[PDB]
């Protein structure tokens, strides 16, 4: 009847810039973004009685099971038929990607990876300079480390699982916006969107 959506799932490191072309996807194609760091930021300032582990997991540079996250995603996703989503940040973990495939196989169609590749000393430059300017509180060294950990180490090897399907995406995003885009826009005219 109705198709499945498509999910393209956008990873990278701490300022690699994947919200920021998202953004520009939402606006050329349509599709619907969301941040799963976003998502639990905002299940974190309603209440829930899992904020607060998110808030200090999220402090550290940890990944919240997927028992929370998959469920925040599923619901945005479930409230939003007819739209292609393009999820951000997710999965950063091999336990969120598993819960992934065994609970939302039979509700969309997973299509690549989009893999943002970016130098640490690049990421962290853009991050310091966003907090100079009172963006986030993440944006402190201490965290911006803890979090290139985490990435390192855990994440790393879920873009290394999707790769031996061919189905990994890599743009590298030391570039200006503009640049990277125009190769964004480009992927995503040739899959056909
Ligand atoms: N080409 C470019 N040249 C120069 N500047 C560029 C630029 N592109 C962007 N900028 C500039 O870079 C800064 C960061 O950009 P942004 O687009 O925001 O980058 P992004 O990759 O989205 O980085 P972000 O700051 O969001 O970092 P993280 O990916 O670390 O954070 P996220 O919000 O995804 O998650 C935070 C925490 O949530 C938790 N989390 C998140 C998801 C999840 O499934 N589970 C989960 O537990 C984790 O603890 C995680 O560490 C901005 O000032 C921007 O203008
Ligand atoms: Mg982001």
């Amino acid at each position: 009847e109705k198709s499945k959506p498509n999910v393209v799932f956008v990873l990278g490191g701490p300022g690699s810039g994947k919200g920021t072309q998202c953004a520009n996807i939402v606006r050329d194609f349509g599709w619907v973004h969301l941040s799963a760091g976003d998502l639990l930021r905002q299940e974190q300032q309603s209440g829930s009685k899992d904020g607060e582990m998110i808030a200090t997991m999220i402090k550290n540079g940890e990944i919240v099971p997927s028992i929370v996250t998959v469920k925040l995603l599923k619901n945005a996703i479930d409230a939003n038929q007819g739209k292609n989503f393009l999820v951000d940040g997710f999965p950063r973990n091999e336990e969120n990607n598993n819960s992934w495939e065994e609970n939302m196989k039979d509700f969309v169609d997973t299509k690549f990876v989009l893999f943002f590749d970016c130098p640490e000393e690049v990421m962290t430059q853009r991050l310091l300079k966003r907090g100079e300017s009172s963006g986030r509180s993440d944006d402190n060294i201490e965290s911006i480390k803890k979090r290139f950990n985490t990435f390192n180490v855990q994440t790393k090897l879920v873009i290394d699982h999707y790769n031996k399907f061919d189905k990994v995406k890599i743009i590298p995003a030391n570039r200006d916006v503009n640049e990277v885009y125009n190769d964004v826009e480009n992927l995503f005219k040739s899959m056909g969107f």
